[PDB]
């Protein structure tokens, strides 16, 4: 169920960061509690919060193989006890 | 490994059929054979196939509760031994 779903979203971005998955555009209605957030997330070498009508985008970058970066975009709504509702999530290589 | 990620890209795509994942790109490289190709692909209610430059283009529908139709669009190059090299999966809503 849910929990197993959540553990595909991760890998899922795993596999992005691994580049076995070259980008990716998923648009979701699920929410998170803050350990699946994270490890959703890994560790980014800098992170950007946006917010815009209650409506959150945070952009997440992590450095490869040079000049080669991934970028991770996450879009969510805060929720109370410390739970994030995902609505899309998009992965991108930059320079 | 290459099993467990192609077991993830057929749930990918099971979990779109069920609407958990509204819709979603997948940008790859890897290669599959007949088994697993077909069973990506689920049971659509309708086929297309299309070929350009030696890329082919299928396009499948699922109908879900109405007008709601479920769209499969996948980009591959045929290979030798009944093998197919995915380069793109794309899910998308229509009516």
């Amino acid at each position: 169920d849910t929990h197993e779903f959540h553990k595909l979203l991760i890998k899922v971005v795993d596999l992005f960061l691994e580049d076995r998955i070259k980008e990716f555009e998923l648009k979701l209605n699920t929410t998170l509690d803050e350990l699946e957030f994270e490890e959703l997330i890994g560790k980014p070498d800098s992170s950007n919060s946006a917010e815009n009508n209650g409506i959150f985008i945070d952009e997440y970058s992590y450095d490869a193989s040079e000049n080669a970066i991934k970028k991770l975009f996450v879009e969510y709504v805060r929720q109370p006890e410390f739970k994030y509702t995902v609505l899309s999530i998009k992965g991108v290589n930059d320079w």
